[PDB]
């Protein structure tokens, strides 16, 4: 059942490769290449399917020459390099045992430039993004985009090679809410920041209290049918359900056994006939000057080009959602 679901999701993702092996998704300003390729590849190299591992290693080979002289990678060439995309490439390298190669060093240095004094990691830095930002002079300020972002911090804190890692982990721990979750800047679903945070923190001592509190928050999000329902996905969000499953799985031994089995069953029952899940990786393109996107109520939806700012977008082709779900199904099996 779940083994079959994983196999069918792998076939969906392999069939959606570009001719050269890369994956693309989203449509904000054309699709993303480097970010999405790294993200999909990172899931595939962890699955027990030889073709998945081959495709993930092929993607790592494609990504290395795309590194910018500043050390970073990007959504696509339409965007300045950013810490999250760079972090996904370096994560793929760690998963593959390749993160000691010398091209990783300018990547670590790039990430270190995004570390704030409170320990959070920003998506962009003003000096490195200046050229791109200056192309849109009507924008009054890019300070939101250059502030510390808990979702990006949650992801990159998992890198064993991260510079200043203790400082960053401390900042991530201080951002946990008393109810156990972490907030996200770029994502509608706090399950995303929470799941990445606990998986990243599982790799560091002193974080078990935070992980136990987050697992308890996540287990309460999973309904009796296994689904995490949301305003945009009232029937159940495959993305948020998969991420809540993964956060529960970072509790203590045996914690949330029922919720994990229920969420895995819901995901298995709701897989589409083509092996994917309903696109539900809902990314909010926060306005550049906005530091508090949870307060904004006037989002548009599925905006592109000029209207991409201030919109809630989805993974147009379902690759991000499907990869996210496969990572959760692998976690449930183990």
């Amino acid at each position: 059942d779940e083994a079959s679901a994983v196999r069918r999701g792998v076939d969906f993702l392999l069939d959606r490769r570009e001719a050269d092996g890369r994956w693309v998704d989203y449509d904000l300003l054309g699709p993303s290449d480097d970010w999405i390729t790294a993200y999909v590849a990172g899931v595939l190299v962890q699955l027990p399917h030889e073709a998945a591992g081959r495709a993930g290693r092929a993607a790592m080979d494609l990504l290395v020459p795309e590194q910018h002289d500043n050390g970073g990678w990007n959504y696509s060439e339409v965007a300045p390099e950013d810490a999250d995309s760079t972090g996904w490439v370096l994560r793929l390298a760690e998963l593959l045992g390749r993160s000691g190669e010398p091209w990783a060093r300018p990547g670590w240095e790039f990430l270190a430039r995004h570390v704030h004094d409170d320990g959070l990691v920003s998506t962009y830095v003003p000096d490195l993004a200046k050229a791109a930002f200056d192309r849109y002079p009507v924008v009054p300020s890019w300070d939101g985009w250059c502030g510390g972002h808990v979702c990006v911090t949650a992801a990159v804190a998992g890198l064993a090679g991260l510079p200043r890692r203790e400082h960053v982990v401390n900042g991530l721990l201080r951002a946990q809410r008393p109810t156990g979750e972490w907030p996200a800047y770029w994502w509608i679903d706090p399950e995303l920041s929470t799941a990445l945070a606990v998986e990243s923190l599982a790799t560091v001592p002193g974080t078990e209290p935070a992980r136990a509190a987050a697992a308890r928050w996540a287990a309460g999000r999973i309904g009796a049918d296994g689904a995490v329902t949301t305003h945009l996905h009232p029937e159940g969000s495959p993305f948020a359900t998969a991420l809540a499953l993964r956060a529960v799985a970072q509790g203590e031994p045996g914690f949330g056994d029922a919720q994990i089995r229920a969420a895995a069953g819901w995901l298995t029952r709701h897989q589409r006939p083509d092996g994917s899940w309903t696109p539900s990786a809902r990314l909010r393109m926060v306005l550049p000057w906005e530091t508090d996107p949870d307060s904004y109520e006037d989002w548009t939806f599925d905006g592109v080009g000029r209207a991409c700012l201030g919109t809630i977008a989805r993974d147009t082709f379902g690759l991000h959602t499907t990869a996210t779900v496969l990572q959760a199904l692998r976690t449930a099996a183990t």
